């Protein structure tokens, strides 16, 4: 029975987009009352899950930093379960976790192409939601491993379906978004359409919603394979088509997923997560 104005004040950030035409909040630093929400969610005794995949040398390059930072900054004050999907459990860094954190690790098959490693997450996440995550958590985030939490990433981010504004295009016009523009692809979005460009490095929602996001995305990924086409930005293209069709009930500002290569402009007030510098020459093994 949470009311949006109970926790969200768009007027605190008058200079950026804080509400979508479909009434979803865009959560920016300054607009959220975390104390109110912490109190609310704690009475509900929620648990929040976080999936992260590290296949190949992504493990050595990023997984420890990811997990160490998640331990420190993700949903502090609430039980969290980290779900770690790796192709080689023997390379799992087994960091010390803090109060209300715990984890479990799954061995997954390494797909041959990095593009398929990235896309197949959609299949695997849905399998895991059905098998166990739906029974374990109230909300789930699914995140890329190549990034680091920098400050509190808390219950202000929770909602039925949560999308991340991608850091380079948040002020852009839809016709500049890098949507899949080939009509042959399941992820196609025509010029003239589109609300935002969402980053596939972070998405979440309830287990039920995330199951639908991932299932729908993976259906498009498979469909494209049958049509001998691969979306230009892989699962991200599909995710953006998903969220065009099924609008997110919450969007996170680029503060929640920031690329410091851009610098730090005035709109980015408090960074909660930052991208790792890309290292494709080492961590990917195909073009
Ligand atoms: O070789 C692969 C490529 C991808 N990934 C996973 O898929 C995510 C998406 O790929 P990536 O981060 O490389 O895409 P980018 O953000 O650089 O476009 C990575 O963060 C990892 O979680 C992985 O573990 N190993
Ligand atoms: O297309 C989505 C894709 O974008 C990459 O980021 C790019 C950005 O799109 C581009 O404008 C800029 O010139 O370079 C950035 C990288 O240096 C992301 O890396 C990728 O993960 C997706 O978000
Ligand atoms: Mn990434």
């Amino acid at each position: 029975k949470l009311k949006l104005s109970d926790w969200f004040n768009p007027f605190k950030r008058p200079e950026v987009v804080t509400m979508t035409k479909w009434k979803a909040p865009v959560v920016w630093e300054g607009t959220y009352n975390r104390a109110v929400l912490d109190n609310y969610y704690a009475k509900q005794k929620i648990t929040v899950g976080l999936t992260v995949f590290a296949v190949g040398r992504y493990i050595e390059h990023y997984l420890e930093e990811f997990l160490t930072s998640a331990n420190k900054h993700f949903m502090v004050g609430h039980p969290v379960i980290f779900y770690i999907m790796v192709d080689d459990v023997s390379r799992m860094p087994l960091i010390e976790l803090g109060p209300l954190r715990s984890f479990k690790v799954f061995k997954i098959k390494p797909e041959k192409r990095w593009q398929d490693i990235s896309m197949m997450r959609m299949k695997t996440i849905g399998e895991h939601i059905v098998a166990h995550i739906q029974h374990e958590v109230d909300f789930l985030f699914c995140m890329d491993v190549d990034q680091v939490f920098q400050d509190k990433f808390g219950v202000e981010t929770l909602g039925e379906s949560v999308a991340q504004l991608q850091a380079w295009w948040y002020k852009a016009d839809p016709n500049d978004f890098t949507y899949e523009r080939r009509k042959e692809s399941a992820a196609y979005i025509p010029f003239g359409e589109g609300d935002f460009y969402y980053h596939a490095a972070i998405f979440g929602g309830t287990p039920t919603q995330v199951l639908n996001i991932t299932q729908e995305c993976f259906k498009g990924i498979l469909k494209d394979k049958k049509n001998d086409i691969e979306a230009q930005y892989h699962d991200e293209s599909h995710l953006n088509k998903y969220f065009l069709l099924n609008k997110p009930t919450k969007i996170l500002s680029p503060e929640y997923c920031w690329d410091y290569h851009i610098g730090l402009p005035a709109d980015i007030k408090l960074v909660k997560m930052s991208w790792q510098t890309k290292e494709y020459n080492v961590v990917r093994n195909n073009v």
